């Protein structure tokens, strides 16, 4: 597309008035060199108010300037050349529309300042006795004084002498000073939103830590609470799908849904060719929760009757005692199946390998799963029935 | 009504107070020209006690004033003319009873610093040598002074050369350098919420947008999300009405929600002309929601009971398959009436043409209207009979 | 007691070696008739040890100081004699434990800054060249650097001139200018804590009523939300009973709830001489709710049973419609009993003649009430059976 | 282990490259006794890369140094080994896996500033023209200028005179006195979380006496909401250990619950040597509560059935009236056992004899626990049959 292209252009026309038109407000003996470079700007700011896909468009785009030079108009009135900057107001949220924003935000108050700053020295560049030296000096002097005044330093080496100049420092020294401080206050509190997702993982991993090393608790527990935040941190940034997706509505967060969990589906053997109706029912059902090694799931024995499904890891399967292993399961397999369908006991015990994360599924949604679809519940069935050894 | 005029009046008493009398404090050969515009001031003064609809007023009201100068009472007793300043600790709370609130704080804290201001230049104006020079020159140097010192800036270009005169600096350079930080921060932290409600469509968007754009996600879904999210603000700017609504009573937020939901009301046919208990009753109940293009909202065979009513927009009624459309459904009307009149299952599909909102009401609701309501339930039924082609 | 006068005596002794200790370091000419003064409080504080009822305690204690101006131990280790100033270290969390303590802990940083000023000036006032100048204003001009250094105002009329007092000044530049802006941010959050209860009550009333005003709500509506607002403000200070009384245990909350809502106990009839164990299991039940003058309670007809109790203010009864007011109930009375007693939907319409607030009960405390006492339930059948015309 | 050692090593060898590197950049008389000190830390900065357990240790260990000032390389392209700098943008991170890091975080951050405030002095040394002075005072001089620049003081007494020198001096009073207000901000807000526990009990405190005070509240309630809040503080310094353990997984949370309440674990006779699949069952649902003296628990009548653990501080039995104490419990003891076995309402009353807290247990699933441990249930069977006298 080309309309990335039209706001860049609208940029850098935006920035040459900036950086321009009070530099040719100072010296007059600019813009007659720089005129060609200008009626192409111009016409390129009329040119923007039909391209709509609005009062700063209308007033900033009419040639107010242009004329103000032409006539030689005197210097009380010639500072409303000054409205072509009204573009910025608009650009600093146009901008927008394309990177993390908190980064673009961040970016545009730095220009913002460094704008305001060169308009402040332009402005005390003007009313100066007239002194015979070089132009860029003067500039970078004005500059400097502007630097100075803005940071709240105040060196005081060079300093107001006139009542005009006086009144125009006590102005600056009143809101420039203020709007520093606040365009500051606003990217010191920005730039710790850059990470966002860091400073969670970090807050709640501190919070826990705090009160497990305020009590006595052996170096072993210890270990293991901050290889599982490790490795939550690692595997999902510390977000919360569950938290994040009650906002959205229904129909949105199920095609979310459908594509977040799409690892685990065409995965299970039982999923992938099962009609497209039960992958919409089941796919919000999923849970996913993380067990660790050398931890326990199934202790044979227990009521309840909770499915998982493997995502990633080796689970390996025990009786009710350490003794006659039966065997082993690996990825995109599932057990603990027949808790509900025998109306039994849970007859064998689980545990960990190594960090296998897994999902975990109620007994309401999967037995209402079992009484409206059949043949799922038939392949559940024979399964159930052969995995009897 | 007068109160808003007699509010503005004194104001404008209390200001003229405010900028006067430590003026003529300095200067004492004033009061002698602006005598007849004080007694007026003074008077009306003493006659807003009795326009009650308290201690400041008291103390502030009675003529302490217009005697300190005219026995022309010596300097160490003559600073107790200043309490005629105490009406401003009542005026700031009293201003606040009138456009949005954020906004007349934020400017009653911007008067108070130019106020303090004056009167710290006044201040640093009289404990001075007796100078041949203009008055105004030597206020603007005193300001220049006040508002180098209280910025926390230090040009150091005019400093403190007696021992009062450091005393006084030394009580400046804390007080009021500890006070310009204060008011600085509040009303940097005040302006960042004349907003509200853009600040949170924007949290929220960031925050889902965060963790979208951290998966690997397609970009049509990426598409719709931001699509919706601008839709919601754009015709809800972000509020959430149950949220807001939970604050206020019972009766309260019947009365807020009949004025809220009355574009739905007398629009569908079967509402208007229907009593006013039943319109009572079912008010409170009816809930928004919103469904982009594309998007289905019932699959024709699935369990529940939630009739839709449309309140903008075109919604499209389609078969269990893609063939044989029936028809079309506009604004005003509404669908997914018989899945509990008739206790069959969902025998449609519906699409949603273009950025469609309509109210879902729940079915224990429902089949509470249909128990108690005959007529209601008996047009329904009519509907629902002629509903079969 | 005494103890306060000990505390209060101890904060004094602490002040006193606070400003004299640095003071005395500087002058060796003192000490010698501030003698007497000196010993009574070094014997008032080895003596607060044995009043326990520790570390600084222990060090600061011991009579360090007394003798390092009496052997007159030379400089580089007479700043050991500064052990003295640890009392403050205890002493600012000490104070703590007698007024609000968002006003104690404001003074508290108010003195600790004027103490570092004071040392610092102390401090600097030492590594001079000894100047034949009086006492009095050579300390006023090293306060006086040091107030200007400390609040990052940098006048730079008097600077250092030689290496000791270059690294002198860094030093303080570095960690002063630090701790003041960070004590300046704690007093400036600290501010803003000390109404608590002004503030939720404003935060919340901005938050529904900008909202309100969003919409085009009708001017009546928009009168009674914000009446409401401040009688609730007026009777309650914005307080949420439940919300405070769920961090305290049940029988602290019991305790609480019957001296809280001792007022609309001993004021019904039946409530008082009905036992103790009845009293204590109903008031926890009682909730608070607030109605509007022209504002509907019952509406003749609904379903559910809750009784109301009459805190303040009259409460009226009519019928089904206008005509035929039966009578008018007052403070201490109440109404909707017969609800559940003789299984009846509502019969009459209540309204409000004025800001009567009262107390509702729900209906199973109220039915396990009935099943549980029976003189109770026969007075209210009593009194049923009574009404009745 | 070795890995600390060489943590500390690498950290030592980064800080002595920050140190030296632009000290020799300035000075170039250096780096010919330094000679052998460089070549052992730039062989112990290759064979880091390999100690594996990534970019800037890739740039910044390869000798860029070492031949920069051996050619004698100009000054426009000597800046190039700076380099050897980046070490310290992975080592702010590693130091962080080794001490609560809210204090390791604090830290890491005051040496940075100090750094960069050395990097910025040495800059402001070069572009200086060559002036016959001691390099000591010299750097004592430009280590100032950098201080009073970074904190925004600005004495004025030392200022640029070239324009090299104010094209410096601009881009400091820019970036430097920015970073310099984000760094104490981050520092001034993380001071603030070195307590946790300490801020919540105040929070919390404050909350509830602020509503306390505001109502007529009795001085004798008042005493004991205030020393419940002090026990609570004291024995669990206001941590709630529900909300910190709904963070962690199941069965996470059981290792942790199993050492956490292991002091009420083998205390009751009843519960060790009961087998340890009960003390796994039991284990979760044991809550803590506290009790203080002269408060009541068991009021001799009421419905429900809750056990309740004694695990510090004796609790005493009496009758429904004050007549007649039966005896006294201890610590390790239990009660209120018999209202779900004989199903009888409570018979007994029992009271506080100091602030003793204990465990109490739901009706479920204690009737649960009978329902499935037969041993148990008649150990319990037993002890009720004869408690009966
Ligand atoms: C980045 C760095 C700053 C921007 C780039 C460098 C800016 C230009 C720096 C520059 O050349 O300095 C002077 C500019 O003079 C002139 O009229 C130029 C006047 C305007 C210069 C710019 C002023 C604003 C700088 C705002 C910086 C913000 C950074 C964030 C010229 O003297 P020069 O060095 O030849 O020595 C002369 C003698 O002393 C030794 O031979
Ligand atoms: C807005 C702008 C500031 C307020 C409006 C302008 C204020 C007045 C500005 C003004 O006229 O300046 C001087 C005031 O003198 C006098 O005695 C007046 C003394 C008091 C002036 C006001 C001081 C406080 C300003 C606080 C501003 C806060 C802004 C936020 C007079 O010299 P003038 O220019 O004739 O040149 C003389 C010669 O140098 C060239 O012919
Ligand atoms: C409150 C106000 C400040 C405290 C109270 C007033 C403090 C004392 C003020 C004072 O008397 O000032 C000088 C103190 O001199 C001396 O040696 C005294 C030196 C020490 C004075 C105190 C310094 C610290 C003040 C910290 C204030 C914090 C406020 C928050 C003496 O000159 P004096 O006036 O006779 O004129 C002389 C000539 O110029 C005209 O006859
Ligand atoms: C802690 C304190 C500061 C660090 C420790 C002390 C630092 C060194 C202090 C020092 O000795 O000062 C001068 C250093 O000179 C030199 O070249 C040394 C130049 C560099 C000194 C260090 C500069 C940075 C200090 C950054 C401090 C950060 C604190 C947080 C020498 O003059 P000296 O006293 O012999 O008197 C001479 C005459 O005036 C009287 O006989
Ligand atoms: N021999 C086996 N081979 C494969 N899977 C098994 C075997 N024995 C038990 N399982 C699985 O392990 C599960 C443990 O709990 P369930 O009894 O609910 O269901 C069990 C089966 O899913
Ligand atoms: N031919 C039709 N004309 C109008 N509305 C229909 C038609 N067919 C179905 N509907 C509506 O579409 C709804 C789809 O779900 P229901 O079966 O619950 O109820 C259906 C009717 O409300
Ligand atoms: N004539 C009356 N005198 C006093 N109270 C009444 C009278 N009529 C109705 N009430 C009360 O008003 C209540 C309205 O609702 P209920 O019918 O639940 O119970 C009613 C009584 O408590
Ligand atoms: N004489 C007694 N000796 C020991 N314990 C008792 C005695 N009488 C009552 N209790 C205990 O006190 C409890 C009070 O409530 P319960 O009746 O539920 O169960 C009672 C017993 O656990």
């Amino acid at each position: 597309t080309y309309t990335l292209v039209w706001k860049v252009w609208i940029l850098a026309v935006t920035l040459y008035y900036a950086i321009r038109i009070p530099l040719t407000l100072v010296f007059p003996s600019l813009f007659s060199p720089l005129l060609p470079l200008d009626i192409l700007a111009s016409l390129a700011l009329i040119a923007d108010i039909p391209l709509d896909l609005r009062l700063p468009d209308l007033l900033a785009a009419l040639p107010l300037d242009l004329l103000v030079f032409a006539l030689h108009l005197p210097s009380p009135l010639s500072l409303l050349s000054l409205v072509r900057l009204l573009k910025l107001i608009s650009v600093q949220a146009s901008a927008t529309r394309i990177i993390n924003p908190a980064l673009l935000r961040l970016l545009s108050l730095v220009g913002f300042i460094l704008l305001a700053a060169h308009g402040i020295a332009c402005g005390w560049m003007s009313l100066q006795p007239p002194s015979e030296n070089p132009a860029g000096t003067r500039y970078l002097s004005a500059f400097y004084w502007t630097i100075t005044t803005l940071t709240t330093i105040g060196y005081g080496d060079i300093t107001p002498s006139t009542p005009t100049q006086t009144v125009y420092t006590i102005v600056i020294e009143l809101l420039g000073a203020a709007m520093y401080g606040l365009v500051i206050g606003n990217i010191a509190s920005l730039v710790s939103k850059l990470d966002a997702a860091k400073l969670l993982h970090r807050e709640r991993v501190e919070r826990v830590t705090a009160f497990l090393s305020y009590k006595r608790i052996s170096p072993e527990l210890q270990r293991r609470i901050i290889e599982y935040f490790d490795y939550l941190w690692e595997t999902r940034r510390g977000y919360e799908e569950r938290e994040v997706l009650k906002e959205l509505p229904h129909p949105l967060r199920l095609a979310v849904a459908m594509e977040i969990h799409g690892d685990v589906i065409e995965k299970v053997p039982l999923f992938k060719g099962a009609g497209e109706e039960f992958i919409r029912d089941i796919i919000l059902h999923l849970e996913p929760v993380i067990y660790g090694p050398g931890e326990y799931i199934i202790r044979a024995g227990e009521m309840g009757s909770d499915v998982y499904f493997i995502n990633r890891g080796s689970v390996e399967v025990l009786s009710a005692d350490e003794k006659t292993r039966y065997a082993i399961l690996s990825e995109g397999q599932f057990f603990g199946e027949m808790a509900l369908i025998l109306r039994a006991p849970r007859t064998a015990t689980v545990r960990a390998r190594a960090f296998c994360d897994l999902y975990r599924l109620d007994k309401e949604t999967f037995d209402r799963i079992l009484s409206r679809y059949p043949e799922i519940a038939a392949q559940i069935q024979e399964l159930a029935v052969r995995r009897k050894e």
